[PDB]
């Protein structure tokens, strides 16, 4: 059983929503591919709700009141094989002084919000 | 080329038992929902459980964390699809319309759904 970490990001107040995905995608992904990589994590996914996004999301979610959209403005998943992958990579001497210190850069830091979940996959 | 995820946050059905719940998901649901998927060309789909199972992996991850800051429904459900009209062209599919849309309440809160619409940036190692 894989297991997932998801981990719902609220943008940094007064950073605009161009600079919070272009710091997201540009910055703070190739900061944490390395160490993706070597604590094992199967699989990362960054998921942006922008100008770009919204109306596909207004397409989809048509006839559904305003509250029914779960809507932050980016979201992290790490699958992997065990829990302790993650809470190795976050204690890892690096991992502190270059992804934790990032996030300040692109995250309201006092509204993430996360799950930890089991998954099910299937590609076609 | 972006590709973009719906999400769809599911509560388990009032009255029905978590194990009740991820069972029928996993079994009934998932292949039910499968040839849709293939037909309509979802590129990948995702089921997150949170159950007895995942919770005491969730509670180590999330230490330290204010119970309000658990985002936690019982099922999470994931497409990705190269543009959006493969998922809405699923869903008015006649046959989608028998089968999946009715198994949802054998399974889902209906009352309670909540959904999202991203783009998305993927890696694997």
């Amino acid at each position: 059983r894989l297991l997932c970490f998801s981990i719902y990001v609220t943008k940094k107040p007064d950073q605009s929503e161009e600079d919070h995905h272009n710091h997201v995608s540009k910055v703070n992904a190739p900061m944490m591919i390395p160490f993706l990589k070597k604590y094992g994590i199967v699989r990362y996914t960054v998921k942006h709700n922008d100008a770009y996004s919204k109306p596909k999301q207004a397409a989809l979610m048509a006839g559904q009141p305003e509250e029914n959209v779960l809507a932050y403005d980016t979201v992290f998943e790490m699958i992997v094989k065990d829990i302790e992958s993650i809470q190795t990579m976050q204690k890892d001497e690096e991992f502190l002084r270059t992804a934790i210190p990032d996030l300040f850069n692109f995250a309201d830091m006092t509204r993430t919000k996360g799950s930890g979940t089991w998954i099910e996959e299937f590609t076609f």
